[PDB]
């Protein structure tokens, strides 16, 4: 069974829009989204459809690019580092639940490499 997905708005949390956050949406997320290995990461893990009822028994801080995209569109984050941490959580969750060599892990590895290439240099404020 599936927990509620992470929040994509929070009215008591202050919003911000920076050149780096705009870039993370327009360039980094939107480019990764098109990768042939992005599809599993475009929405929250559906442990019910995948028939993996232990997924959320192991992963306690779930994240996916669908959530990230909606946060970025909401101006939910204060800075790029906060958003980059949610990408890192998403990749780390994958490596926690799965083992080296697994198809899903090869996909996460590939996207993480592309992610790091793209955030190596960000715009200036
Ligand atoms: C492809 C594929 C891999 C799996 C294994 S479960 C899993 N572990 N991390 C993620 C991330 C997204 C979708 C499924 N995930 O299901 N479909």
């Amino acid at each position: 069974m599936n927990p509620p997905p992470p929040e994509t708005s929070n009215p008591n949390k202050p919003k911000r829009q920076t050149n780096q956050l705009q870039y993370l949406l327009r360039v980094v997320l939107k480019t990764l989204w098109k990768h042939q290995f992005a599809w599993p990461f475009q929405q929250p893990v559906d442990a019910v459809k995948l028939n993996l009822p232990d997924y959320y028994k192991i992963i306690k801080t779930p994240m996916d690019m669908g959530t990230i995209k909606k946060r970025l569109e909401n101006n939910y984050y204060w800075n790029a580092q906060e958003c980059i941490q949610d990408f890192n959580t998403m990749f780390t969750n994958c490596y926690i639940y799965n083992k080296p060599g697994d198809d899903i892990v090869l996909m996460a590895e590939a996207l993480e490499k592309l992610f790091l290439q793209k955030i190596n240099e960000l715009p200036t404020e």
